[PDB]
């Protein structure tokens, strides 16, 4: 599939950058004909078929073509792409509020703090499983906010650079994720659904509510070690005025058998999330 080959430069203006990340850079853009704002995230591509440099294009449009299906409050949104030799561009909506990690370091949330972004996530989240979606890069670096200066913002999940449909109700690939989230099955080179978007939900919330990581070691491949042995507690140091049933609802999505973690269904009536 191709993508628009006019010069981006000709219809958008570029500003501040928002982040870089391997192959990919995020910046701040402003149509010139609607003056409406965007962030615009250039994406290198492979130069060579056997190149470890850039992402290959079958990644890209896959990354491409989920975009393009999702339409929900809780995730980002694709307005167009462009492409030049060297890079993708994806012009994509604009969540400027900065991320759930940034917003952390600045406070350990309260359980009513935490389960008011916990439910947004879980909403898109449910969007995104009811149409086969994969995540696969869940963590507090893919969850932004639009606004943080209110005492409740509204959160977009961002990075689709992993996520794959799964309509076999299995992939059977590597995921490259951050090891601190990524679920035993990932670790294990296993096949892969669903359910690990599930797992890295409980690690995201409990470090919401304690500021604290539960699978983190010293080095990549003792953060990877833990996961796979579900070597995780929860401190009383950090977790001794938190209810019993939040620590219930992570303790359930950080299953190593994939079939007997929560689902996403059984997330949102779980008692401490169902009103
Ligand atoms: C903040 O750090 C980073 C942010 C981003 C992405 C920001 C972003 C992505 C979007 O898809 C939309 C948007 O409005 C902003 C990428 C790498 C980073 O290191």
């Amino acid at each position: 599939t191709v993508f628009r080959q006019e010069n981006v430069d000709d219809y958008y203006d570029t500003g501040e950058e928002l982040g870089s990340g391997q192959f990919a850079v995020v910046k701040k853009c402003r149509e010139k004909s609607t003056g409406l704002q965007y962030a615009a995230k250039f994406i290198k591509k492979r130069r060579t078929k056997s190149s470890r440099r850039g992402v290959s294009r079958e990644d890209i449009e896959r990354e491409v073509s989920i975009l393009k299906e999702i339409q929900h409050p809780n995730v980002i949104t694709l307005h167009e792409v462009y492409e030049n030799k060297t890079d993708v561009i994806l012009i994509l909506e604009l969540v400027a509020g900065g991320e759930l990690f940034d917003f952390l370091a600045e406070k350990s949330l309260t359980e009513e703090e935490a389960t008011e972004f916990l439910k947004q996530i879980l909403n898109g989240v449910y969007y995104l499983h009811s149409l086969q979606i994969a995540h696969f890069d869940l963590k507090p670096e893919n969850i932004m906010l639009l606004d943080r200066n209110v005492p409740k913002p509204r959160i977009k999940i961002i990075d689709f650079g992993l996520a794959h449909k799964i309509d076999f109700g299995n992939e059977f690939k590597n995921i490259f994720g951050t090891p601190e989230f990524v679920a035993p099955e990932i670790v294990n080179y296993e096949p892969l659904g669903l359910e690990a978007d599930m797992w890295s939900i409980g690690v995201i919330t409990y470090i919401l509510l304690s500021g604290a990581s539960p699978f983190l070691g010293d080095t990549k491949q003792e953060t990877l070690a833990n996961v796979s042995a579900v070597n995780y507690e929860f401190e009383d140091e950090y977790f001794s005025n938190t209810s019993a049933l939040a620590k219930d609802f992570i303790r359930r999505l950080l299953v190593k058998d994939p079939k007997k973690r929560m689902t996403i269904q059984d997330s949102l009536q779980h008692p401490w999330i169902k009103p």
